[PDB]
């Protein structure tokens, strides 16, 4: 009955950029608005809201790559 | 009834950037407005909420890369 | 009725960054505005929330690289 797991990924990877220069980047956007209106907000168990809002971003990451490996076992 | 599991990656990886310089870079968002409204808010149990925002960023990291590895193993 | 469990990672990545200037950057939002009303708030176990605000952040972090790696067993 004797059950064996070997497990053994070899990941010789790589994830490059290279970028001569990141340049001129102008972020402008104009004057927003948000309105939201209730009588009531009621929440229970595990709820997660963002209920009126105005976000402005700008990112520019120099090379932002992702190597995300999420990864696993299970048994029986 | 020998159970054996051998849980052993090899990881070798490289994530990386090359830029020759990070630019000139202009968040300039005009003036936004947020209203929000209610009579009552009633919240119980683990709620995470957010009611009423404004919210600017600029990030810029230069280098940016990200090697999120997020794993588990279990049993029985 | 033997179980052996042998957990070696091998883990010689590397998360890297050249950048030759870290450039200009001007972050000038304009002039914001929230506004936020009820008439009672109530909020019971766990609770957590934000319910006006107006945030202006430049991180700028010159190689802000990441590598998160929550990693585990369970048994049983």
């Amino acid at each position: 009955g004797s059950v064996q797991i070997v497990y053994k990924p070899v990941d010789l990877s790589k994830v490059t950029s290279k970028c001569g220069s990141l340049g001129n980047i102008h972020h402008k956007p104009g004057g927003g608005q948000v309105e939201v209106k209730s009588e009531k907000l009621d929440f229970k168990d595990r709820v997660q809201s963002k209920i009126g809002s105005l976000d402005n971003i700008t990112h520019v990451p120099g090379g932002g790559n992702k190597k995300i490996e999420t990864h696993k076992l299970t048994f029986r």
